[PDB]
Order: C-alpha cells, then sequence, then structure tokens
C-alpha cells in the first residue's frame, strides 16, 4: 500500500464518450448517483461507487499494447470529495488537466513511453498526448495549479487499465480499479 496514488479528476473535467458529450465527469457520475440512489455502495474506507455497466454505455478509451484510440465501456464509478491545489499541466496545443500531484500519467523516455507523477512532468518533460488515431507529444509549456474544493471522481475502466479524460480533447492516462493492478476475482 503506497503513500501517493490513488488520484481522481476535478468535476468539471470532461470526459469525451465515443459519441463525443463533453460533460462533466461529475455530472456524468452524479445522475447515476441520483438515480442509482439504492445503488450507492460505500467502501470501508468511506468512498462511494456505483456500478454502471449496465448503461453499457462506450467511453473513448486507449489501448497501451499498440497505443491505439478504440471504444470501451466503463464499469464502475467512483467519488470522493477533496479540497487542495491540482496540478493544471498545460500544453502547446491548449491542452490542460485538473488532477492531484502524485497522479499517474506518461511521458517520454526518448522514444520509450514511461510512467511518472504529474508533479514530476514539469516544463522539461514531454508529456504523452492522443492525437487522431494515434499518439504524439506536446511540451508542457504552463506549469501552474488551480485551487479546488468540490467533490472528485474517478473509474474503473480495468478493460485495458487506460482511459481518456482531460480537457479540450483530453490525456490518454492510466486507470485502474483496486489498487496498483492487483485484479481479485476468479
Amino acid at each position: 500500500m503506497n503513500t501517493g496514488h490513488d488520484g481522481a479528476l476535478a468535476y468539471d473535467e470532461p470526459i469525451y464518450l465515443s459519441d463525443g458529450n463533453i460533460i462533466n465527469i461529475g455530472e456524468f457520475v452524479d445522475k447515476f448517483f441520483k438515480k442509482y440512489k439504492n445503488s450507492i455502495k460505500k467502501e470501508d474506507n468511506g468512498f462511494g461507487w456505483i456500478d454502471i455497466g449496465n448503461e453499457n454505455i462506450y467511453i473513448k478509451s486507449f489501448n497501451k499494447l499498440s497505443l491505439i484510440i478504440e471504444d470501451k465501456r466503463i464499469l464502475r464509478v467512483w467519488r470522493k470529495k477533496y479540497s487542495g491545489k491540482l496540478i493544471k499541466i498545460t500544453t502547446k496545443n491548449r491542452r490542460e488537466i485538473t488532477l492531484t500531484h502524485d497522479h499517474p500519467v506518461y511521458i517520454s523516455k526518448t522514444g520509450e513511453v514511461l510512467e511518472i507523477n504529474a508533479e514530476m512532468v514539469k516544463v522539461g518533460d514531454y508529456i504523452y498526448i492522443p492525437k487522431n488515431n494515434t499518439i504524439n507529444l506536446d511540451e508542457v509549456i504552463k506549469v501552474e495549479t488551480v485551487d479546488y474544493n468540490g467533490h472528485i471522481y474517478d473509474l474503473t475502466v480495468e478493460d485495458n487499465h487506460t482511459y481518456i479524460a482531460g480537457k479540450n480533447e483530453g490525456f490518454a492516462v492510466s486507470a485502474s480499479s483496486g489498487t496498483l493492478h492487483h485484479h481479485h476475482h476468479h
């Protein structure tokens, strides 16, 4: 069990459906929490998740296995409350996102995809981003934060452990389920 890890996104990060709905992650989740009120499970750690694999809805995902853009369907979602400073890593293409400092994201190591914390991804690291069908690099330019005090939200995209989320068109980053890739089923 690490100190860092275990992320989430701000309420007003887009999530880019396979249909392009450009909806707030927090509204997306909360719709389910407001219909499936009965289905609001809490964790022992007092979190709050719901399965939405029953909506079957498709998100624009990507597959790490070839850095390809495909669909998937989400299986569960999460919500927590947060107040603090979130990292606002911009890139030249006016991308940006609103996430934790210990948030797993990807960078170039000179041609290799490597996996690090967002707080290390400054104006001297190349933060991996999606393109059309493909993956590209863009330069981190502006390095600052926001103050945020609302709620935060996360997923269960267990399927390839990768999703799109963020602002503009978004970032191809890690997804998970329980913890640093455990999967305890059968």
